């Protein structure tokens, strides 16, 4: 096996969100801008796995 690295892009997803309290609208669009308005990651369609990521937790938060 090898290194598992994952919890970092975790950590970014975490400063990007709770730099703003809108969270859990459970909706895409909603997540969408909500990195946009913020974004600190590099890599531009890497954004997607992002706003994906949010809206993932956020729906099995509930």
């Amino acid at each position: 096996m090898g290194n598992i690295r994952t919890s970092f892009v975790k950590r970014i997803a975490k400063e990007m969100i709770e730099t703003h309290p809108g969270k859990f609208t459970d909706d895409f669009d909603t997540n969408k801008k909500l990195v946009e308005e913020f974004s600190t990651v590099s890599t531009k369609h890497l954004r997607n796995k992002i706003a994906g990521y949010i809206t993932r937790i956020i729906s099995q938060q509930k």
